[PDB]
DNA sequence: CTTCTCACACCTTTGAAGTGG
DNA sequence: CCACTTCAAAGGTGTGAGAA
């Protein structure tokens, strides 16, 4: 049988591990009881937990232009979906002691409506007025220059939607319709764009090239592979 | 005629508990 | 305590036929 704790049990204990790395019995004890656990079981997650000018640079970067001169495509689907490829990026220039946050956003490419037909896109209209307006704030935010810095930053939770109504919070987009996004560092007490990470939302792939290049490069559709 | 929804097979990932050091 | 690994559930993918 499986064991599952629940998302407050977790977020307890994770909010403790940042705070001490090691417990004693007492504090063992003490914690399991709040937690509605069994010390046992708190012992054995901290045992298990130990283990594991600005410059930004987008990682895997040739995957993207590989996508990218084919003409990206995007799944979009009420529940929400990944993003294939995976946004992540290197952030340096930070300051190790000033608390930062980061925070991603798509903004529309251009003012029009694409269609696929023949092998080719048309703008077969304008743009539908894209709304609401949604932000995708990292969950390591906030946190410090030095953490950012400390390894590689990954938006590849981040989820897309074409539900207008979505009440999960995953930005929301226009099926259809070309997208840019954008990272953005603020602090506590700079906008980075990549052209090449460009996108057209859709509810089902067109080109099969895209289809293609996704199944030989994500893991999860590695099912479906010759 | 276009564009969007859903179950299902197939896959990776995840996490607590297990084993031995 | 460490560092591995079980083991089953959870979650991510695209496909194909049907739906507004």
């Amino acid at each position: 049988p499986r064991v599952l704790f629940s998302q407050a049990q977790v977020y307890e204990l994770e909010r403790r591990f940042k705070q001490q790395r090691y417990l004693s019995a007492p504090e063992r004890d003490q914690l399991a009881s709040v937690l509605k656990l069994t010390s046992t079981q708190v012992k054995i997650w901290f045992q298990n937990r130990r283990y594991k000018g600005i410059k930004v640079f987008l990682h895997e970067r040739e995957l993207w232009l590989k996508f990218h001169e084919v003409g990206t495509e995007m799944i979009i689907t009420k529940a929400g979906r990944r993003m294939f490829p995976s946004y992540k990026v290197k952030v340096t220039g930070l300051n190790p002691k000033t608390k930062y946050i980061l925070l991603m956003d798509i903004v529309p490419a251009d003012d029009h409506r694409y269609k696929f037909a023949d092998n080719k896109w048309s703008v077969t209209g304008k743009a539908e007025p894209a709304m609401p307006g949604r932000l995708y704030v990292h969950p390591d935010s906030p946190a410090t220059g030095a953490h950012w810095m400390r390894q590689l930053v990954s938006f590849q939770k981040l989820k897309l939607t074409n539900n207008h109504l979505d009440p999960f919070g995953h930005i929301i987009l226009n099926s259809m319709h070309k997208y840019q996004p954008r990272l953005h560092i603020v602090k506590a007490d700079s906008t980075h764009v990549f052209p090449e990470t460009a996108f057209i939302a859709v509810t089902s792939y067109q080109n099969h090239k895209i289809t293609q290049l996704k199944i030989e490069n994500n893991p999860f559709a590695k099912g479906f592979r010759g």
